[PDB]
């Protein structure tokens, strides 16, 4: 049969599922979660062979290997190896909609292993093979015999290999088939690949063992007491002797023991369970768990014989606290949560979606050292190593059901069919009997993206039935269904309404207070990273810490899905969606990271980090006021260091260590400061410093920053006067100045200063010019393809418009001799089809210093979109080793994602000055700056700016990074004005009113001088 | 003036407006619109281009929607404005036959100005004395003086134009919502007035930096700078251009810094005193009635003209008022200024109105003081016993530009 074919078949012959196991036979192994000797890992050299379908595999390769096969690294993905292509496909599905069926060209991947086995494992008890992680679906052999069969990618599918084994040699077959009927709940947005991609071991229990335990810990009102419930289930031989003894340790303490005979209470009119047992253990005064103190004790489970034999012990780490929620609000430990989440996908650019230990640890480190207390396992059960990880670390958890059929129509077309209730319900059953005495879980999701079906609300209720001591949550459907304790919406607005039929997005805040309404809202993903995003981020912050049932979200998502690929040369190259013959694709949609695929950050993590801040601060004439927004601890690991310049000049500075408690607040008097009589602006700069390390930082590292504005002294001071007054030169064509050992040239035919000479070189490539457009963000874009333009994306309504291809007509120029100055007046109008779009009017003045002030004042037609910019642009001759900058940074910053950043003076390599986005787009810029140096050069005003190797054409012209070339020179652009980059969603406009260039007249100075 | 935001705000019926779309969405719960119709009209800059009617018939809590007919292009540089209103044809218990109960407006097209003037049939000439520089034209003078750094006089022929000199101002005379509970015998240093007060805002003086003259191919440029300060602290720095041409036009550029610790100032722009009095004042801006930045919303974008008195609002506590912002023209006798600015214009300084307590003795000064702002800062009034204006409405930018063009007329 195609059982591959038949959502009513999920699996043949499988064995229940459980917590992770390991069979110790020592108790203090277990204690220690030390290795044992009876759970083997058969990770390593495997044999492996392609097939274009199941129906091409040759009989044969049941009972030997294939000469043809090759030898591979097992887990891995296929595509990764280049047997066949990964495809990027994102809401449409793979393959055609035609379910429960799929293509009968099938890639099928043919994996076998030969491997030893001991006699002694054969003696006695049961040997079963576990495969964590085998997508999408397989059939099982040992010794050419068949086995079973196993669905769902994301947990582990175990087989009692026990008949079929041998002492010494054996040979698994296993044959995977890309596409089954499990792919049609397998719809997640990310790279569609196939493969045997977790970890493969065996394990050896006991005839009678232990089969199941499940742990709880309950609380009195304070949290000062706590019950740790253990229910342990057995298998086997059933006899009176039988015992367990569940003990608690502190590390080597052992806090409290409890022994009991089988048998639980009675349960109904036939008895109770004989094959259970119940230990209840106090335990006073409890360290309790938290993302900010992630405590942990030990449970083991010893499974013995009354008079002292141990058959097996289990074990697991357990974190006492409690998760509820009431009134309105999602609860840890009796205090309510503000969720610093992110969603995070299991990529590796090299390895596919096989994860290592040392990634993950990767990954939480610098969650964590960005101020992430939070994940969400977008979209499936994970790795079993991240929730040791996220346990030990501290990161609470959302748990999720491997369910997505993102792209049925409508989406609940699957979930709400009865027939697809079981391959489902295994989805969500599974996934809890593996995961449910993991701490780091404090919430269970149903799936993603699946509309709201009836199998929801059964599935959401099997839930609260079995396990009520988590909320379960599931946004589909229009995030606030019966089926979710929480209303956990997917980009919603913070003030802005999108009231889409039937499943609206509403403002966040309007979102709570609907009529009849009380859940906590939690956006399950907010923020889309993708490209040069996160613009609008801080709204979201200042909502959450503003209303109590606003807890926070978790951010889309934590690193681009982006594969290396390699060219001719043998240089890696980023790819996305189509870079591997992959049709239908979604292009760059993959990538949507905080991250580089290579955990390289982007610039919005900076931004994160800061929003994310567990520390507020006030200003009150010198006093400092902190608060700490830990719930659970007190500030025992940082200091506050604080730092007054003018204008960058450092001026004074000190260190207080931080003494507030977990929601305390802390006030701190400044010293009397300077307040000198020299021109500029006294910024304070404070931040927190933890001065030893943790298990998850180094010493010193800065958890939280913030600046103000102290007195200013504007400058009075007239310049003195240049023994010197420029000279003009005038022919039809241009207006020549010359000042020294300076020059300028303005071409009267275009209006614009073509040339400028320090000494006797050039220093222009091309000229000085207006720039009211931007090389395209993917927020600009969205959507639009060539092939399908989204006339609503401001990409396409700046193209329509004809601001891409606006030429400058000159309307006047004009030049003066003044006192001790040359002015240089011109007016140019930039129009489209006969539609004026902008006109640009400006004085240049030139004077016996050598300074040039240039003024520059815009109108923008009311009707024409607002502009990406209100800037100028020139290539200079020059190419620097450095940047130096009197303004926000030292990171890329813009109009709507700056508050990250500090006011000071910055000094950088060039290469710094240009974000590697994968995608190539507008990027590099930095706001509020005062001065800008770059080589010979020197600009001051209030602007933002950005400069590189790149032309705004060549950026919006190469599709990826790497196809990018150092154009001569450097690309300098100086804006008055910059468009937000908006974020809220990558698919619609998002840019907020506040941050598009509406006013209709602009305008800015700028001095251009030397030095 | 505030009773007609009231009404604006709480109209019954919404509109939006796609292309030659408008829809009316009625917020009635129980009465169908069967007592309306809508108006509409287009001008350009306040002149009309056309307009029609078309009866409302829209259930409770329903919506209508209104084509407007292909709308013939203008002849001239300028921005279509769009407005309509709901009228009610027929009297009722409680209104006249012809009663508005409701109005919106949008701006529609705009056609930027890329015409060049016309080469001036004059040159203005530069007479430079020790204390002063001159400019004449025709018949029109303008005097700078030296020491002041301000356009101290400005003669039509013989007569002279101005009382006192154009200079900038960055105060206003108290609102109540400026002043809440601070009392002389109980001050409340949060209030507005007192942070003002404190800061010197309203002690500080003009001191000159810098005040330069030169010709140009078909100009007068005048080029000036100052500074107000206060306890040796710089509060703001004012710099400007006046530029005399050909035509007689003034035109005046400024660029004011504002220190960033110094509490935001109530407004950014000039005054003086107009040696004349004429009986109306007609401007093509936001009105008819008095506007403010946080209360500017039932106000209308048109071609409004009332006697000088309407400019003056009579609240019994007199105050900084009559404020009209959104001001792209201003007539006031042969005087006109263009930019985009807000201005107030009546027989009272904004002294008298902060030395004054009640209207009644208020007494108009001679001729006529004008306020023309770039920025003028909100008037709150969520409450009035503590700071209500909102940051958006707050002068907080630390530098700000705008320009102005003073011509006869
Ligand atoms: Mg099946
Ligand atoms: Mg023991
Ligand atoms: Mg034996
Ligand atoms: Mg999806
Ligand atoms: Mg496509
Ligand atoms: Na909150
Ligand atoms: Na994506
Ligand atoms: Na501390
Ligand atoms: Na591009
Ligand atoms: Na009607
Ligand atoms: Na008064």
């Amino acid at each position: 049969r195609r059982d591959w074919e038949n959502p009513g078949v999920t699996q043949l012959n499988r064995l229940a599922a459980h917590p992770p196991f390991a069979s110790w036979r020592n108790s203090e192994e277990a204690r220690t979660d030390r290795p044992s000797q009876q759970l083997r890992s058969l990770n390593g050299e495997w044999r492996f062979a392609w097939f274009p379908a199941p129906e091409a595999v040759p009989e044969s390769w049941l009972e030997c290997d294939l000469p043809e096969a090759d030898t591979v690294v097992v887990p891995s993905n296929w595509q990764m190896h280049g047997y066949d292509a990964p495809i990027y496909t994102n809401v449409t599905y793979p393959i055609t909609v035609n379910p429960p069926f799929v293509p009968t060209e099938n890639p099928t991947g043919c994996y076998s292993l030969t491997f030893n086995v001991d006699e002694s494992w054969l003696q006695e008890g049961q040997t079963r093979i576990i495969f964590d992680g085998v997508n999408s679906a397989f059939h099982l052999w040992c010794n050419g015999r068949w086995v079973g069969y196993g669905q769902d990618s994301r947990l582990p599918s175990e087989f009692d290999l026990s008949a079929f084994l041998r002492a010494g040699e054996n040979r698994l077959a296993v044959m995977v088939l890309r596409w089954s009927d499990g792919s049609y709940l397998e719809d997640q947005d990310m790279w569609r690949m196939s493969g045997i991609f977790r970890d493969v071991s065996l394990l050896h229990k006991p005839t009678t063992q232990i089969s199941d335990f499940h742990v709880a810990t309950r609380f009195n009102d304070d949290f000062s007491r706590a019950v740790l419930e253990a229910e342990v289930q057995m298998c086997g031989e059933l006899r009176d002797y039988l015992r367990v003894t569940v003990s608690l340790w502190q590390g080597e303490t052992q806090v409290a023991s409890g022994t009991a005979p089988f048998g639980g209470e009675i349960i109904d009119e036939r008895g109770g369970y004989a094959d259970r047992v119940t230990l209840r253990l106090n335990v006073e005064n409890p360290k309790l768990w938290s993302a900010e103190i992630p405590n942990l004790y030990r449970a083991v489970v010893e499974l013995h014989t009354a008079d002292g034999t141990l058959i097996e012990a289990e074990a697991c780490d357990v974190g006492f606290r409690e998760v509820r929620i009431e009134n309105g609000l999602l609860l840890l430990n009796g205090k309510p949560l503000l969720i610093r989440g992110v969603n995070r996908h299991e990529h590796h650019p090299l390895h596919g979606q096989v994860m290592d230990e040392q990634t993950m640890v990767q990954d939480i480190l610098l969650m964590k050292q960005n101020n992430f207390n939070a994940v969400r396992c977008s979209h499936y059960p994970n790795h079993p190593l991240w929730y040791t990880l996220c346990d030990r670390y501290g990161l609470y958890v959302v748990d999720e059901a491997n369910i997505e059929t993102n792209g049925m129509v409508p989406m609940n077309r699957l979930t709400d069919d009865p027939r697809w209730l079981p391959a489902m319900s295994e989805r969500v059953t599974r996934m809890v009997q593996r995961d449910r005495n993991h701490p780091s879980v404090i919430i269970w999701s149903l799936g993603n993206e699946s509309g709201h079906g009836a199998n929801h609300d059964a599935l959401y209720r099997w839930i609260k039935s079995v396990d009520p001591s988590r909320p379960v949550q599931y946004e589909g459907g229009g995030a606030d269904t019966t089926a979710t304790d929480i209303i956990c919406p997917m980009y919603a607005r913070v003030d802005e309404d999108q009231p889409f039929p039937a499943v609206p997005k509403w403002s966040i805040k309007k979102w709570l207070s609907l009529p009849g309404e009380t859940r906590p809202l939690i956006l399950c993903e907010y923020a889309h990273a993708m490209g040069n995003s996160l613009g609008g981020f801080a709204k979201y912050w200042q909502a959450f810490r503003q209303y109590p049932r606003l807890q926070g979200g978790f951010v889309w998502d934590w690193v681009d899905q982006s594969l290396i690929k390699y060219d001719e040369n043998g240089n890696p190259w980023s790819a996305y969606g189509g870079d591997f013959g992959d049709t239908p694709n979604d292009r760059q949609f993959c990538m949507n990271g905080l991250v580089f695929a290579d955990r390289t950050p982007h610039p919005a993590l900076t931004e994160a980090k800061h929003q994310q801040q567990f520390f507020q601060f006030r200003l009150s004439g010198q006093t400092i006021e902190v608060t700490s927004e830990y719930l659970f601890r007190h500030s025992d690991n940082e200091l506050l260091h604080w730092m007054v310049a003018l204008d960058g000049k450092p001026l004074a500075s000190g260190e207080v260590p931080l003494d507030v408690a977990p929601q305390g607040k802390q006030l701190i008097e400044l010293p009397e400061l300077p307040q000198p009589e020299s021109a500029g602006q006294l910024w304070l700069t404070v931040r927190v410093v933890q001065p030893n390390a943790t298990a998850w930082s180094e010493a010193g590292h800065i958890s939280a920053w913030q600046q103000w504005r102290l007195a200013e002294n504007l400058s009075v001071t007239l310049p003195a006067a240049s023994h010197a007054i420029p000279h003009l030169t005038t022919s039809e064509m241009d207006f020549c100045i010359e000042l020294g050992n300076k020059r300028w040239q303005f071409n009267r035919q275009s209006g614009f200063l073509s040339q400028m000479w320090i000494g006797d070189k050039k220093q222009l490539l091309t000229p000085l010019r207006d720039q009211f457009t931007r090389a395209p963000l993917d927020n600009d874009i969205g959507v639009s393809e060539a092939t399908r333009i989204d006339p609503n994306a401001w990409v396409e309504r700046w193209k329509a418009a004809g601001h891409y291809q606006a030429e400058a007509a000159l309307l006047q120029c004009t030049a003066d001799t003044l006192a001790d100055a040359v002015l240089i007046t011109t007016a140019h109008a930039w129009q489209h089809q006969g539609k004026t779009l902008f006109i640009s009017r400006k004085t240049y003045r030139i004077d016996g210093s050598g300074q040039m002030a240039i003024t520059v004042d815009v109108e923008v037609a009311s009707d024409t979109p607002h502009p990406a910019r209100i800037g100028l642009n020139c290539q200079l001759a020059q190419v620097a080793e450095r940047v130096n900058w009197l303004g926000l940074g030292p990171q890329e910053n813009y109009p709507d994602r700056l508050t990250a950043a500090c006011f000071d003076r910055w000094d950088l390599p060039l290469s710094d000055m240009y974000t590697p986005y994968v995608f190539p787009s507008e990027n590099g810029l930095r706001c509020g700056t005062r001065e800008l140096n770059y080589g010979p050069h020197q600009w001051r005003g209030d602007f933002q700016f950005n400069i590189s190797r790149y032309s705004q054409q060549q950026l919006m012209e190469t599709s990826h990074r790497h196809l990018l070339h150092a154009e001569e020179g450097t690309w300098l652009n100086i804006d008055g004005f910059h468009m937000g980059i908006g974020g809220d969603d990558s698919w619609s406009p998002s840019v907020s009113a506040e941050f598009q260039l509406s006013a209709g007249r602009y305008h800015y100075q700028l001095v251009w001088c030397q030095k």
